[PDB]
């Protein structure tokens, strides 16, 4: 038997956790149910060491990734008591937290930002892709390379060509399919020919890989780096950030990779989860909660719809909104094999000038057809 009647909230550190505390101390003093409040920076490796033996948090906040393991380690609660709460948020920022027919956390925030940057706190981001080769000259022209990655592979570069208009599938407001695979599509060639376009005339690192990206980042050199998608069945090197950056994008085309939002879960070994569904339903999501948490640190966009028009009331957020909004979600269906394994040949084919890009295209999006 667990220790009925308290709520313990962690959070990934440097959040606004000065407005947050104030949510709990309203419902707390109203209650009487404890509501403690923590910013620590190891927590990822603490929740799941603490909550495995029923002593950790109540409650957690990450974003759906780390999430892909611990419902399954059983750290995460069935949530969605009822229908009334899915209707107070949009469709897809519920399909960005699903699991194989139940349900394990919920959305909470709709943000899909970051850039990561040398150990240096010197706030100089890229303008553009197409400034990247001009930049990197530059840079070496009294020191090293401005921004290196692993260019070897599909999983980095697919952000890269669907800012043209490249997209894996499609995926409507509810109904999805594997047979519009917007592969061989101009604007993939398009965005894929500029990167080849520098190894044609071998001015680009063309030997460039995660290997040799990663360890750059590690040494200091690279003045920036990106990171993210999975391509490895294992991450063996991890990067972190604090705050937000903003994210260059091709010419005159927004990049799109996929819909990252932020979310929740409740913990399992609780004695009455309902404490912690109510404080949340209650104090949280109210537009003097929500706007606390705001006040403290700027949150973006939200899931929920009541005040989701709120935040949008200023650009800052609406476009942020809509950028999710007109985004993909990162399906599970086993195709992904098929998908992964052609382009990875198609783009190969291109760099090594093996065949035309077009061609490749073709190719490749018939392996995920035939």
């Amino acid at each position: 038997k667990i220790e009925e009647g308290k709520l313990v909230i962690w959070i990934n550190g440097d959040k606004g956790y000065n407005g947050l505390a104030e949510v709990g101390k309203k419902f707390e003093k109203d209650t009487g149910i404890k509501v403690t409040v923590e910013h620590p920076d190891k927590l990822e490796e603490k929740f799941p060491q603490v909550a495995a033996t029923g002593d950790g948090p109540d409650i957690i906040f990450w974003a759906h990734d780390r999430f892909g393991g611990y419902a399954q380690s059983g750290l995460l609660a069935e949530i969605t008591p009822d229908k009334a709460f899915q209707d107070k948020l949009y469709p897809f920022t519920w399909d960005a937290v699903r699991y194989n027919g139940k349900l394990i956390a919920y959305p909470i925030a709709v943000e899909a930002l970051s850039l990561i940057y040398n150990k240096d706190l010197l706030p100089n981001p890229p303008k553009t892709w197409e400034e990247i080769p001009a930049l990197d000259k530059e840079l070496k022209a009294k020191g090293k390379s401005a921004l290196m990655f692993n260019l070897q592979e599909p999983y980095f570069t697919w952000p890269l060509i669907a800012a043209d208009g490249g997209y894996a599938f499609k995926y409507e407001n509810g109904k999805y399919d594997i047979k519009d695979v917007g592969v061989d599509n101009a604007g993939a060639k398009a965005g894929l020919t500029f990167l080849v376009d520098l190894i044609k005339n071998k001015h680009m690192n063309a030997d460039t890989d995660y290997s040799i990206a990663e360890a750059a980042f590690n040494k200091g050199e690279t003045a920036m780096t990106i990171n993210g998608p999975w391509a490895w069945s294992n991450i063996d090197t991890s990067k972190v950030n604090y705050g937000v950056t903003v994210l260059p994008t091709f010419k005159g085309q927004p990049s799109k990779p996929f819909v990252g939002v932020l979310s929740a879960g409740i913990n399992a070994a609780s004695p009455n989860k309902e404490l912690a569904k109510e404080f949340l339903e209650n104090y949280l999501l109210t537009d003097e909660g929500l706007e606390a948490v705001n006040k403290d640190k700027p949150l973006g966009a939200v899931a929920l719809k009541s005040y989701e028009e709120e935040l949008a009331k200023d650009p800052r957020i609406a476009a942020t909104m809509e950028n999710a909004q007109k985004g993909e979600i990162m399906p599970n269906i086993p195709q992904m094999s098929a998908f992964w394994y052609a382009v990875r040949t198609a783009v190969i084919n291109a760099a090594s000038g093996r065949q035309t890009v077009d061609e490749a295209l073709k190719d490749a999006q018939t392996r995920i057809t035939k």
